[PDB]
């Protein structure tokens, strides 16, 4: 909406645009928010586990444009779709809630380790093929307000 928030000068947001890094990535608290972006913007057309469905499966490690391994890729991808010719994308989320959907999208990853380009030496020991039934814990607190609290 507006009034009084953050949306494009939190520090996760000032990070990213200094150094492509991504400080979401694996923040439960950001995965729970960025789970619920990706169900009403994404999913429709991506499938409730990005598996695909209209559009392609972001789970795995094929990449019709593999500037999207990135997250500054994937970022740009959306809020520079505006019809273009990587899909009908709408820069729809502030650039926070993009970190978050795609912390979310990388969480949904279930290919190679060692193709998950968008993680580093630490995360990717902690990879692990995302399962369906998993349930983040609701409790969970972190760099990301809980959309609901
Ligand atoms: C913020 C929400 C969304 C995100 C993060 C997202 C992300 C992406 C990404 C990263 C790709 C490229 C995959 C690749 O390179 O292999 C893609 C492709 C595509 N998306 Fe989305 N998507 C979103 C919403 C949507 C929606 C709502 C639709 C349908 C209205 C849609 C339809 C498509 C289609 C048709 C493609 C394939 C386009 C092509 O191959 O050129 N996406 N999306
Ligand atoms: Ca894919």
């Amino acid at each position: 909406s507006q009034g009084k928030e953050g949306g494009r000068d939190t520090p996760a947001v000032k990070k990213f645009l200094e150094t492509g890094e991504n400080l979401y990535i694996d923040d439960k608290s950001c995965l729970r928010n960025g789970e619920s972006l990706f169900a009403t913007s994404c999913s429709g057309c991506h499938g409730h586990l990005a598996e695909g469905k209209l559009g392609p499966g972001l789970n795995d490690n094929y990449w019709t444009y593999p500037s999207n391994t990135t997250d500054v890729g994937l970022f740009a991808t959306i809020f520079g779709g505006a019809n273009g010719m990587m899909g009908p994308h709408n820069e729809n989320l502030t650039p926070d809630e993009m970190l978050q959907t795609i912390a979310w999208i990388r969480h949904l990853y279930t290919g190679p380790k060692q193709d998950a380009v968008w993680l580093n030496d630490e995360q990717k020991k902690a990879y692990t093929p995302y399962k369906q039934g998993e349930v983040i814990p609701k409790d969970a607190k972190g760099q990301c307000k809980p959309l609901d609290e």
